[PDB]
């Protein structure tokens, strides 16, 4: 079996979110369509959030998982605002490779840029110390 070690690290170039504030982002992690679905916690009144925090996701099957990953302004009247999301395909990860790279969110219509997101995302075997390269 096989556990995702997703690391949220950073976003940057964020969108204004309303005339007041620049924006309080955080991040959604979901895998599938099921209930295993995280939550960052939120960046107050910054385009370059900085979260580095770790979530452990047990997989069903790495050739067909994907993990949604969805950046969202915190809740001021409307419930969490959708900034932009991205689908990420589980099976175009190495196993046991520890991989640090940046992802094109896609802007909701109406929401002018979607931002770009550090993640460092790492599939091993359960007992392999996650984010360190599985020999």
């Amino acid at each position: 079996m096989y556990q995702l070690h997703v690391r949220v690290v950073e976003a940057k170039e964020l969108p204004k979110m309303d005339t007041f504030g620049k924006c309080d982002a955080f991040a959604i992690l979901q895998l599938n369509s099921s209930r295993n679905i995280h939550r960052t916690k939120v960046i107050e009144k910054t385009y370059t959030p900085v979260w580095n925090e770790e979530f452990h996701i047990p997989l069903e099957d790495v050739t067909i998982d994907t993990l949604t990953v969805f950046l969202k302004d915190e809740d001021k009247g409307s419930s969490d605002d959708p900034i932009s999301l991205i689908k990420i395909p589980i099976n175009q990860f190495p196993l046991g490779e520890v991989v640090d790279k940046w992802y094109s969110l896609i802007p909701v219509k109406g929401v002018k840029k979607g931002g770009q997101i550090r993640l460092t995302i790492h599939i091993a075997p359960l007992g392999a110390t996650p984010f360190q390269k599985t020999d």
